[PDB]
């Protein structure tokens, strides 16, 4: 019955309780270790998501905002699938996608055993390769063996370490290149609520796109090419119409990213105090000025959704997070956690466990200083101001018509489709502004001394003229230095000279940072060792590492405070309560109010006539498990996770059984959405579409 994100290896541990708790599969469709299952049908999508095949011709089901990129990158004016969605009508109108994929997990074995012999072997116990993906691929490609990917095409090797590298799994993966889009809602059905409800419970939000997986004609990866045919899979999840009840059993397979369930209660507070309060300030300013130019310019909000999502999403995430840690005694709860192992060592007889939570609190208490300019400057600078990514001059370079093709080609990503050099002056200056009132002059990187030193304060004239005399301040100006390109020109570009010294300082910090990692690494080793020795490791799971995971619990609402309850399940009707036509968040597309007043909702309303939107559940979910398949009792997929709500967010820290609930779309309004919505017939026909027995 336990929560937590479990091991594929630990599915035989947990089979009775899922039962008990009333799964209805046998083990081995469900996860089979030597065999084709259900986890066959899941997929890491796009490196930062899940996703599940649906049909026999590779369809992909995933969340709206896992598909954002690629709805973004196929937007113009003309054709805004932004905003009103995108049905390709048949296989060939189907849009390729440039640097995407997806992976299969076609085989995980524990190699922990292999892993320590070849650790010890070295004879260097100080050394961190233990952790290092670079030798732990040496150690994946040594078992694999004589050129595994050459031999076996799309298929490659990881090994990964689990719990602070005290376990090692090593993973046979599957990676397609072609996988194309076939429909998307418009974003006010798929971002129903924006900002405003993200990360929270009740949830009108049908968060669902649609890909297919192309493959050549015999199923194994290639790259994209309009000859390849849609992958026939070795399994994928039948739809189920049978709807859930209040309390039913629900379970998930995708790949949460990261946890921290074995922090100490001194790195809770460094996590607030610099990682979490840091993000919140800059990015709250750098999305003001995003916001307002994105809903003055409906082509700036093309260029900058994408971007402005991203910010926003792990932004509102760390204020939740700070909000769990503070009203529910999260730091306390560590420190009673660490101060159990601390006592339990003592009387084993080793301080090993007490020495390493002390390195810990000491390491991280001399890091602070260094962490803190490493934030403000990576939250502020780096993600903050586009344009500190702007081309420098390689040495190569400047020593140098061959060279200004290569400086062309920089000054092209940077300046691109997405970039606005007046949008990214607001947010510099902005940005710049709170940079400078918390980072004193003697820490600044260089170039930002001259607004002391030479623009008097003037926060804006520095950065208008660092546009208006360097080569790369616009179009119009790089031209004219590639008709005639100077170096003595270049050598004093403000841009560059900026960008230089952001970075310059970036990377110190990070190489004087760095060797504070190590100590910290190795007492987690320590740590988290005495915590599995203590305790047994029955009921616990390693923290997230972005690899497959599942999660089991019941359909089941909450109450956040005393006398309010939130239930289970939310229906079209919460959407339609919400419409407001002057907030851009809660704008309703008028062919989903017209499928909601005529009642046109066919087989996918419940049988009590109303329509679901969204359920929740007591899984244990987190960054990364987006677009994971939810699966009834009998492994039908019944919606898609894609959220957590508000004290939910709290879990990657610690689960709370009255309060963690994962959110997740109903599989009934997706088929709604695509049916009278999208008007796309042949993708539910390409579907398996289980009936209620009532049907």
């Amino acid at each position: 019955m336990d929560e937590g994100m479990w091991l594929m290896q630990q599915l035989g541990r947990k089979y009775a309780q899922m039962k008990e708790r009333g799964l209805k599969m046998k083990e081995y469709d469900l996860y089979n270790p030597n065999g084709t299952s259900l986890k066959d049908a899941v997929v890491l999508f796009d490196g930062g998501c899940t996703g599940e095949v649906v049909s026999d011709r590779g369809l992909v089901l995933t969340n709206h905002h896992c598909g954002y990129d690629m709805i973004q990158a196929h937007s113009t004016l003309e054709h805004n699938y932004l905003e009103n969605g995108f049905w390709a009508m048949r296989e060939a109108d189907e849009l390729p996608n440039k640097d995407i994929s997806v992976v299969f997990i076609d085989k995980i074995e524990d190699v922990t055993d292999y892993v320590k012999k070849e650790l010890k072997a070295i004879k260097d116990p100080n050394s961190m390769d233990y952790l290092s993906p670079k030798y732990l691929q040496k150690l994946a490609d040594k078992k694999a063996g004589k050129n595994f990917s050459a031999k076996n095409p799309g298929l490659s090797v990881e090994i990964k370490a689990f719990y602070g590298g005290n376990l090692y799994l090593m993973f046979t993966k599957k990676t397609y290149t072609d996988v194309r889009l076939v429909g998307a809602p418009p974003s006010s059905i798929g971002k129903f609520g924006a900002d405003t409800d993200n990360w929270i419970w009740p949830r009108h939000t049908g968060d669902f796109s649609i890909f297919r997986i192309y493959a050549d004609k015999n199923g194994n990866p290639a790259p994209y090419s309009e000859d390849n045919v849609p992958l026939k899979p070795k399994r994928f999840f039948n739809i189920s119409l049978g709807g859930v009840q209040e309390n039913d059993y629900a379970m998930i397979m995708g790949f949460p990213g990261t946890t921290h369930r074995y922090f100490t209660a001194s790195e809770v507070d460094e996590w607030k105090s610099i990682d979490n309060d840091i993000r919140i300030r800059m990015r709250d300013i750098r999305q003001g000025v995003m916001l307002r130019e994105m809903l003055a310019d409906p082509q700036i909000k093309i260029m900058y959704s994408a971007k402005y999502a991203a910010s926003q999403n792990a932004y509102k995430r760390a204020i939740g997070a700070n909000w769990a840690i503070k009203t529910r005694g999260l730091r306390q709860n560590k420190q009673a956690m660490q101060d159990r192992l601390i006592a339990w060592g003592a009387k084993q007889g080793t301080p090993r466990y007490e020495e390493a939570v002390h390195e810990i609190d000491a390491t991280v208490a001399k890091r602070a200083d260094l962490r803190r300019r490493y934030w403000m400057i990576e939250e502020g600078i780096i993600r903050g101001i586009e344009f500190a990514r702007s081309p420098i001059p390689t040495e190569d370079e400047t020593k140098a018509k061959e060279a200004i093709d290569k400086i062309r080609t920089r000054y092209s990503k940077f300046a691109n489709k997405d970039y606005s050099a007046e949008v990214d002056k607001k947010v510099a200056v902005a940005m710049l502004t709170e940079y400078l009132k918390e980072i004193p002059y003697e820490n600044l990187p260089l170039h930002l001394r001259l607004v002391k030193d030479r623009f008097a304060g003037d926060v804006q004239a520095y950065v208008d003229d660092i546009f208006a005399r360097s080569v790369f301040g616009s179009e119009a100006q790089f031209d004219a230095f590639a008709a005639v390109p100077s170096v003595e020109k270049l050598a004093e570009d403000p841009m560059v000279l900026f960008a230089s010294s952001v970075f310059d300082e970036y990377r110190k910090l990070y190489n004087e940072l760095r060797p504070y990692d190590d100590p910290i690494l190795r007492a987690q080793r320590t740590y988290i060792a005495g915590l599995l020795e203590m305790d047994g490791d029955q009921d616990q799971f390693p923290d997230a590492n972005l690899t497959l995971r599942f999660t089991y619990g019941q359909v089941k609402g909450y109450s956040p405070r005393d006398n309010v309850y939130y239930g289970h399940q939310t229906t079209l009707d919460g959407v339609m309560e919400k419409e407001d036509p002057d907030n851009w968040e809660f704008v309703v597309d008028p062919k989903l109010k017209a499928v909601y007043e005529r009642k046109d909702f066919g087989r996918y309303a419940d049988r009590s006539g109303r329509m679901p939107v969204a359920f929740c559940a007591t899984t244990h979910t987190t960054g990364g498990n987006s677009g994971s398949p939810v699966m009834n009792a009998n492994g039908e997929l019944i919606g898609l996770n894609f959220d957590r709500n508000w004290e939910g967010v709290g879990g990657d820290i610690q689960y709370l059984a009255d309060y963690q609930r994962s959110i997740i779309v109903d599989i009934r309004y997706v088929l709604l959405v695509i049916d009278k919505v999208g008007g796309c017939q042949r993708l539910l026909d390409e579907m398996n579409i289980v009936p209620a027995h009532h049907h």
